């Protein structure tokens, strides 16, 4: 290599005192070609390649250096028809046999189709995609194809050959370089992945990206976003204790002064309403007293939100969520009458009567269980004059009577019913109106239903 | 006349002749051709494949300010950013004058690709919901690739970004330059958009992660975009698994059968899924059994019981970490089913035990000893619970339950009685995944004994590999 820097000053001597190029090809080229033909190095970290793919549009020189530097045994050269005249000198200067593929100067999709094909033929080995020579469109197209296909062919790399008195760079300072894709090159991009996952309800994955953000920049503003996603993850999983824990710790940090400007403080109102809702639900889970109207509302709203998200692609699960919501809501109506349970035969016959007319059956052979079912309970609330439940017409109540009778015969409780998503809708709508009443009997802050905007 | 293609075409012919007469191309092009070419683009900006409105354009600038000036005019944006090497900063006043636009320059090293990435990130945050053109016409090969790479990556988050370049076909072997009025500003397509069948890679990736609904959407979406009906068969396979994981066994069976019916035909004799027809037939047979049992509710059909409980246990495994409350519901329903299968070997129903006073007495004593307290005081319900069922089997000599360590049982009796107190059944229990695991581990053991007593096909636990 020291022969080069010696040879560079001599080329500079001979360029002074008058054909700048023809001295480079004569006294420099197979001197630089020599160095690359025995000790070629790939930056920033070296490696070899089974296969290499080159665009050819300008001149064989820099390409030939890249073919050497990649050291692959299988070489493909994508050339413009113009550039075919350079293949002999390319073959010669590299020593290798080449698979030539002709592409139009701007047939970018031809590049796309070729890379797809070559990756399919070599799906499991390192492949180098070299964009050093060609039109802007060709180099760009090959880079685009590589980074795109890296998602499915992780061993793909995108490479290019990197280069005053003379109109040229110094002949020893060329390196073969790997072009970094955007993920590996931008530290803060994981914040975009996290926000996208957040918006999809992938809260667990959003939290992991936000936590990793902290380790990649040191910026603790991302720790608060991790708590936020963890709160929603735990909440959606019905782990109310963990959600309250994380929500508390988040509200803690947003009160402190260093975080006065954090984008989440722009929605403190809705956040505080939400952490209070988790508090109420968590207390109600421990005390199990339907006198905690807030805890009942938040548990039932959460179950109904989950039922609506599962309705289409998880109907058996949605039936289960909606049954539990409707169950809690009716049980809260029973608490309004202080009876959460203890029937006088004055009622155990009157209820047998109303059930009998509702379903068009004789009172005897209506089996009134010790534990009132959904249908039993709903009818009992009308008999004892519940206002919202008395508002139902007899037709729509007869339409619900099948689904209401299936509360325990559902497949994920004790039976084998596949639900009618129309019956799942019936229960959820009935639960929805009850929930709206209970909302009027609690104070729950601003309370956006869905998660807060992240504000970036 | 006055920036028309007609003016330009004549000037080119005049330029054609003045170089055969030994004029120098560079200064002749800059004086003869160039001002007419610019005027054309100031009048009817030459844009393709389909004309488009950009609020922002972003241009790399390495060497020739001329093509960048055309690109700036063609994109027609209000806000223009120029990412220039330090060398090309001197071109900026000419570029501003040739385009009539007030540029915002940003200096970038000629091989600092990470700077392109950062600058595009900065500019997209500043312009988050408007059409943006990223023009790669001028720069080093690394500059152009980098801007294109940034454009396509960022499209995931900024769908209104487009990558563009000035396309220039050459006509003359005589005049090295391209023909003066044939430059067109072009959109560079995303490889995802441009390759009809790369959706198959997306589906396969989604399929191997268990995202069957989304795998099926990509397979179906491909049938339209390419007419290739081999991908409709893969959609059916993805739909089968998605219904199966959703416990929609009837729908799962419909899809499996429709898939076996296609695979049996001659057209699809070499479809890759025929390489795994034996496991497909086992799996569809399993779905048959579960569908029959769900209707019959007869525990004699061991295959249906096995299939249902295996599915429930698989769903418990997957929810065990992030969905403990759900995992418990799945595990309980599996254990309840497996216990009730045992009791059908003796001949009893859990809902209608038909106890005699001796068995009713014996069971109460049996349970009494386990709870080791208030013996003969806690009372047995009309339909036997989980512990109840366990005892009445363990009492009558159950092989799988008789092989149960009572201290391992000792630490399960709490779990074994929260079957209805679960938050998602009737009560308010948060689950200790340690409780789920015990229930799950117990039901696994029963399930394995039941597997012996069935005619199990291949039935690889996992879904069938795609074969491509
Ligand atoms: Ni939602
Ligand atoms: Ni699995």
């Amino acid at each position: 290599m020291e022969d080069l820097d010696a040879l560079w000053e001599r080329y500079r001597e001979a360029v002074r005192a008058g054909n700048p190029q023809a001295l480079y090809q004569e006294m420099v080229w197979p001197a630089l070609l020599a160095l690359w033909r025995e000790k070629p190095r790939v930056y920033p970290f070296p490696q070899a390649f089974a296969v290499s793919v080159h665009t050819l549009g300008t001149s064989p020189e820099a390409t030939a250096l890249a073919i050497l530097g990649a050291g692959a045994e299988r070489v493909y050269v994508l050339h413009t028809p113009e550039s075919a005249r350079f293949l002999p000198r390319l073959r010669q200067d590299t020593g290798k046999d080449l698979y030539p593929v002709e592409i139009g100067k701007s047939d970018v999709e031809a590049i796309y189709r070729e890379v797809k094909r070559l990756l399919e033929k070599h799906p499991e080995v390192p492949v180098a995609l070299d964009l050093t020579s060609g039109t802007a469109a060709m180099s760009a197209g090959l880079a685009a194809a590589g980074f795109f296909f890296q998602r499915f062919y992780p061993k793909v790399r995108v490479v290019y050959v990197d280069n005053p008195e003379l109109r040229r760079p110094r002949a020893g300072t060329e390196k073969l370089r790997i072009l970094p894709n955007p993920h590996e090159a931008l530290a803060e991009v994981d914040a975009l992945f996290a926000k996208e996952l957040y918006g999809k309800g992938e809260f667990g994955q959003a939290a992991a990206y936000f936590r990793g953000m902290v380790g990649r920049t040191g910026n603790q503003a991302y720790a608060l976003y991790a708590l936020l996603a963890e709160m929603y993850r735990a909440w959606r999983a019905l782990d109310f204790g963990e959600a309250l824990k994380a929500g508390r710790k988040l509200l803690g940090q947003l009160s402190q002064n260093v975080w006065l400007n954090h984008p989440l403080n722009a929605r403190r109102e809705a956040l505080e309403a939400q952490v209070a809702l988790l508090e109420a639900v968590d207390r109600f889970l421990k005390a199990r007293d339907f006198a905690l109207k807030e805890g009942v509302y938040g548990l039932a709203r959460t179950l109904l939100h989950l039922a609506q998200e599962a309705k289409e692609e998880a109907a058996v699960l949605a039936a289960l969520y909606a049954y539990r919501a409707l169950e809690l809501l009716l049980q809260e109506r029973l608490a309004l009458l202080g009876r959460r349970p203890g029937l006088s035969p004055e009622e155990a016959e009157a209820l047998r009567k109303a059930l009998a007319e509702l379903l068009g059956v004789l009172p005897e052979e209506v089996r009134l269980p010790a534990k009132l079912g959904l249908l039993d309970l709903l009818a009992f609330l009308r008999l004892k004059g519940d206002e919202a439940l008395g508002r139902l017409s007899l037709a729509e109540l007869r339409g619900l009577a099948g689904a209401l009778k299936g509360r325990n015969s559902a497949l994920l409780v004790h039976g084998f019913d596949v639900p009618s998503p129309k019956a799942v809708e019936g229960i959820a709508r009935l639960a929805q109106g009850l929930l709206q009443d209970l909302e009027a009997r609690t104070a729950l802050g601003p309370l956006s239903p869905e998660p807060v905007p992240l504000g970036f």
